[PDB]
């Protein structure tokens, strides 16, 4: 019944406890073993059950009429990206008393979210992703010319793990490639909102409610560019995924509103590259510690999708979203009372010892390997099919290239407790 401990509680809640992934691991782990069901009571955020379990995380998520992600029918009263107390007030000021501030399908219940989810739902499917391949393929092709271009010694994420992802979706999508930078910068502000390196200069950035701030002026920012695209594609459509969600209508013949379009282009936009940078990265860095796997997949190419399960398993680079229970609810032996939120915690799941052998070893022959890393329920990953068919085809192409990976200077994380991995990783690379 009592609280989880402080600072078990601080480790995960705020934003700089996932500065280092040791200490945010260990506070995973000690919460799995000694209270993996607590409720988090961090001052400036509102009490949150930490769910921590595996078998805990598919109970939730399987159940949206009870564990809501956006607040039900009262639209918009839960915020399912965790900001502290002060940021959820800066947005209810902003929006005039509610959080919904993007239509994008985390913000979304049944049965909206189903209507919604399905004008896109087909496009991502594998079978659907088959005519993307070869351009994916020749994308990898091109980064990898221009890796091995660049010499030995490098950044293995600013300076190529995060050019790939972002040219591959943006084609996609079809924003011209002289606007990549532009979706960079966006999606730097927009994940880095509590990462004290990636400020914007027009937001109070010492102000309590200063990651809220941030979100919504990258929001805003996000608006303008894709109000453009939006009225571009609806007047002249083009074989984009861009005009696919542009022109959507509802069962009425109407436009969904145009805020429907720009929240699906803000999650392409963001999350579209920038998970996938994250895993590559990740992965490199286990290539790095363990040598004898990069021999062993350079030695059976067809070991390269559970190397990316694996990567998947490991980096699971988005942490977390919150839902809100809509009526009391006994789980292991707690009570959630209605009202109550709850921090889904995926990369916990991950690391759970009642599903994983040795959870935090790196072990490419879990087969089937459980991940959770794309999280569970009628939430689960969209993207997920386009992000294993980007890293099979990058590995392929880069792997027999690759004789070894040195990590050579000190690696460096996203400092947020939402859509993290590294932003640095300074390697010595030997080619073959
Ligand atoms: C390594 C790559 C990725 C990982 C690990 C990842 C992980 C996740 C996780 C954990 C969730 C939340 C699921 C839940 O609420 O239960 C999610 C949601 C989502 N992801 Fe992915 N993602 C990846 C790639 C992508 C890509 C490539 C796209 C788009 C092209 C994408 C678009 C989305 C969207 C739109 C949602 C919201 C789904 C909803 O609420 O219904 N993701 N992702």
């Amino acid at each position: 019944t009592a609280a989880i401990p402080d600072e078990i509680a601080r480790q995960i809640v705020l934003p700089e406890g996932h500065k280092d992934n040791v200490p945010l691991f260990e506070a995973y782990r000690w919460l799995r073993e000694n209270q993996p069901l607590g409720q988090a009571r961090v001052e400036g955020y509102d009490p949150l059950w930490l769910i921590t379990k595996y078998a805990d995380l598919m109970e939730v998520e399987r159940q949206p009429q009870i564990f809501a992600a956006g607040g039900g029918e009262d639209k918009g009263s839960n915020n399912p990206i965790l900001a502290n107390q002060a940021g959820d007030e800066f947005t209810r000021q902003l929006l005039g008393g509610n959080l919904r501030i993007l239509d994008a399908l985390p913000y979304l219940d049944q049965p909206e979210h189903s209507v919604v989810k399905d004008v896109a739902f087909d496009w991502f499917r594998p079978a659907n992703l088959k005519k993307w391949e070869d351009r994916i393929r020749e994308t990898a092709r091109a980064s990898i010319d221009r890796l091995l271009a660049g010499g030995p010694d490098l950044d293995a994420v600013q300076e190529f793990a995060v050019f790939f992802p972002l040219r591959v979706i943006m084609s996609l999508f079809g924003v011209p490639e002289e606007d990549e930078p532009r979706m960079m910068a966006l999606t730097q502000d927009f994940f880095g909102v509590a990462d004290p390196d990636a400020q914007r200069d027009d937001i109070e950035a010492l102000s309590p409610d200063a990651a809220a701030q941030q979100w919504a002026a990258t929001i805003a920012d996000f608006y303008a560019y894709f109000d453009v695209l939006v009225e571009s594609r609806r007047a002249e459509p083009r074989d984009d995924l861009a005009t696919l969600i542009a022109v959507a209508k509802d069962e009425n013949g109407e436009y969904f509103p145009k805020t429907f379009a720009y929240g699906w282009f803000v999650a392409i936009a963001t999350a579209g590259h920038d998970t996938t940078a994250s895993t590559l990265a990740g992965c490199l860095q286990s290539l790095a510690a363990h040598p004898e796997v990069l021999d062993r997949v350079k030695g059976d190419p067809d070991l390269i999708p559970d190397l990316v399960n694996e990567s998947l398993r490991i980096v699971s680079p988005v942490k977390h979203f919150t839902r809100v229970a809509l009526q009391d609810y006994e789980m292991r032996g707690q009570k959630i009372k209605a009202g109550d939120r709850l921090m889904l915690l995926f990369q916990s799941g991950n690391r759970d010892a009642e599903v994983f052998d040795r959870p935090d070893d790196f072990d490419i022959d879990r087969r089937p390997n459980k991940h959770i890393a794309f999280g569970y329920g009628p939430h689960m990953c969209i993207g997920q099919h386009l992000a294993k068919l980007e890293l099979k085809v990058m590995l392929q192409e880069l792997l027999p290239h690759l004789e070894r990976v040195e990590v050579s200077g000190e690696p460096k994380l996203i400092q947020t407790n939402f859509v993290g991995g590294l932003r640095k990783l300074p390697v010595h690379l030997t080619f073959s």
